[PDB]
């Protein structure tokens, strides 16, 4: 008879439509809670060992494979109504590895690009490079650096495309291995080097130990640099800014591969203790068939799992969710082992040590291997 789903603020709207429909075509009743999403999982550990838990609710990939491992997901069924793809299965497949969710979002990181600065979206990075020769993108305050090209690189999450386009990964097996790191392997060495290679012609600033973001993003605004890379979530605030703004697919490497980031996006999952494992099953089937999913995108703007909603946000010819949809095809997963927890720090530190001179490329790297190395074994 009952059906609760706990989602961010953010999903009100959708929910409520989403509901009646379902409410009107099987005869079970869809109450929605409010809430915080990340939260929410965080206290699920200690719910589902008294069952105060809600039917449904929503987990980003790296989550769906954390919590699945550690006992605290039912396992979810994909049917051929949710038409994932291999790399959509692949998202939501634990280490073990049964489904632990139904894919919902995807996501990725995307370049933006200035039109009043450039005609067209820049295809490669050499492109990016010629963009910092031009005079006009000097940076006033020191020199001689631009503002050409700016990226967030010293964020893991942003620089690992970088890296793992290069030749680099996280862990073996597809993000499973994780006796095998290949932070520190030739082409994460040669990557390294190459976002070295930037930070020496750009503004110290982008070196800050905190918020490089920030400076990245009013020089966007201000006009002052032709591209960045970013996600989708920033979008809005260009938006705002009233810059003339355009989204394409992060420039090929000069050694011709795609920039590999991570793939993100978010899955419909149901918590271990639930009432109705089968009740749970057929809400979340109802949520991820195609219709529901191209109605989340149309309330959301949220780039659907589901294939067919997909090509449906592809129909919409708008920039922003085009880039996305591209770029996902390129990116890599998000190893979602709970042993990616001892490799944000490490690796974190490794950028900040090699740009700002502290190491060379080579010490860098293998400094944070052996640190992932020992935070793992002291498990």
């Amino acid at each position: 008879k009952e059906l609760t789903v706990y989602v961010d603020e953010g999903y009100k709207s959708y929910i409520e439509e989403v509901a009646k429909a379902y409410e009107k075509e099987a005869g079970v009743k869809v109450t929605l809670k409010t809430g915080d999403a990340l939260g929410g999982l965080d206290k699920l550990s200690l719910d589902n060992q008294n069952g105060n838990v809600p039917d449904v609710m929503m987990a980003p990939y790296d989550r769906v494979g954390s919590l699945g491992s550690d006992g605290q997901l039912s396992e979810v069924k994909l049917s051929d109504g949710a038409k994932t793809d291999d790399t959509t299965k692949s998202l939501v497949t634990a280490a073990n590895g049964k489904v632990y969710g139904a894919p919902a979002v995807i996501e990725s990181l995307v370049m933006y690009y200035n039109k009043d600065l450039v005609k067209d979206a820049p295809k490669t990075f050499a492109d990016l490079e010629n963009l910092a020769k031009d005079s006009k993108y000097a940076f006033a305050g020191e020199d001689g650096k631009t503002t050409a090209f700016l990226a967030d690189w010293t964020n893991f999450y942003y620089t690992y495309g970088l890296l793992a386009g290069n030749g680099a990964y996280v862990f073996g097996q597809n993000g499973k291995d994780a006796k095998d790191i290949g932070l520190a392997n030739d082409g994460s060495i040669v990557g390294i080097n190459y976002a070295k290679s930037w930070y020496e012609k750009w503004p110290k600033g982008m070196q800050d130990t905190e918020g490089a973001g920030n400076l990245i993003q009013t020089q966007f605004q201000e006009g002052k640099t032709a591209a960045i890379i970013d996600g989708p979530w920033k979008a809005q605030a260009f938006k705002d800014a009233k810059v003339n703004y355009g989204v394409a697919t992060i420039p090929t490497l000069p050694n011709g591969k795609e920039y590999a980031a991570f793939g993100g996006g978010k899955a419909w999952v149901i918590p271990q203790a639930v009432k109705n494992l089968e009740a749970s099953q057929k809400f979340v089937d109802f949520l991820v068939a195609t219709e529901q999913q191209k109605v989340l995108y149309d309330k959301t703007n949220e780039i659907p799992a589901n294939t067919e909603a997909r090509s449906y946000a592809e129909g919409k010819n708008d920039e922003l969710t085009t880039a996305v949809i591209k770029q996902f095809k390129n990116t890599q997963p998000l190893p979602n082992i709970s042993q990616m927890s001892a490799v944000w720090d490490p690796a974190k530190n490794m950028l900040f040590d090699a740009v700002s001179g502290q190491k060379d490329a080579k010490t860098a790297a293998n400094d944070a291997v052996t640190l992932i190395k020992e935070t793992l074994k002291q498990k």
